[PDB]
């Protein structure tokens, strides 16, 4: 009449959204957690991609090369509102299309 | 300066303390409330080859049902063998006896 103490495996997932600012400054983008992890520094020249989500107005993404990096760093984000991500968007396509024009 | 929310996808496994009962042909899984399997809704039942502690067990409820599968941890790799050995047994001599 053995019983066996088991655990049964569940998988969970969930997205966690932390807190930042994001500053613009000429070519530099700076991503910052307010007062653990390090800010980011980015140079336009590094964003490969940037864009506004087509399913949640809220979300856009910037994905980005640094140069001794093997992988695309790919960063998600959710703007307060779907017209600060609209504008931050539209503001980086802009930065990117000017730098690339050179 | 923008206020914006990094998003960072986070993925884990819980594991949640029951205990496993075989009477004859019936299984009984216990802490959720009382789960209870006959054999012949047992498909598969497996030991992991990567961590000796896990084993599986795969379920159809009710004629062709999709199949369910559920993913246990025992105490040691030992238990998990005799807990998959003896399951695997009462499954076999169910389909051949």
């Amino acid at each position: 009449y053995h019983k066996y103490k088991v655990w049964r495996r569940q998988q969970m997932s969930f997205i966690n959204k932390h807190e930042r600012t994001l500053a613009i400054d000429g070519d530099y983008i700076y991503i910052v957690p307010p007062e653990n992890v390090k800010t980011k520094s980015l140079h336009i020249s590094q964003v490969v991609l940037v864009k506004k989500s087509k399913r949640v107005p809220e979300h856009f993404k910037i994905f980005v090369r640094r140069e001794g990096q093997d992988d695309i760093k790919r960063y998600y984000f959710e703007a307060v509102s779907g017209q600060e991500c609209t504008e931050i968007v539209t503001r980086l396509q802009n930065l990117l299309s000017a730098y690339r024009m050179n």
